[PDB]
């Protein structure tokens, strides 16, 4: 799809069998969501925006799909403002922008 | 022209004629710019991001042209390490997010 930006480009995800609502952001370079539980191994890593660093968990290899297209990547668990999809799933799924 | 995600999407824009790199962020609502004396009065605003939030001064109807594109808005100018073109200017130059 296109997807303009006279609203916050929000859309529907699928992970961990649950539907949740994410924010496309090409600022991001990772992805970013919020507390939940994910299958297999994760480890702690720190993440900043822009007046200092906060803890999220990191898993890495998770299916997840974006408005209809499957990604397989890192996903990181945390307080975030609002989950996030980042560079690391946008390159995925084909994202690019344009004018 | 067509941004890639690979890397951030990090352009040149125009501000008073000078030339600034800046980030194409369909997550950030309004524009943050890094500090710069832009004349005539502004507002205090706060905004947030993962960390927290941080005190930016707004300035109304500033024009910022984006690879040869004119856009005229508000924009935030605070301590951040890049600028960044949110949505309220995107918007003006016909960005759209594609896959
Ligand atoms: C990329 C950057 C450095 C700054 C741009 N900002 C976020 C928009 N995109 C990215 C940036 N952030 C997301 C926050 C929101 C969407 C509310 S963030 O917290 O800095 C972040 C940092 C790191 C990652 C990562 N590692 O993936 C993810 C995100 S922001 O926090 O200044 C910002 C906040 C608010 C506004 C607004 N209200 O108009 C506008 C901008
Ligand atoms: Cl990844
Ligand atoms: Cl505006």
């Amino acid at each position: 799809p296109q997807i303009t930006l006279w609203q916050r480009p929000l859309v529907t995800i699928k992970i961990g069998g649950q539907l949740k609502e994410a924010l496309l952001d090409t600022g991001a370079d990772d992805t970013v969501l919020e507390e939940m539980s994910l299958p297999g191994r994760w480890k702690p890593k720190m993440i900043g925006g822009i007046g200092g660093f906060i803890k999220v968990r990191q898993y890495d290899q998770i299916l997840i799909e974006i408005c209809g297209h499957k990604a397989i990547g890192t996903v990181l668990v945390g307080p975030t403002p609002v989950n996030i999809i980042g560079r690391n799933l946008l390159t995925q799924i084909g994202c690019t922008l344009n004018f």
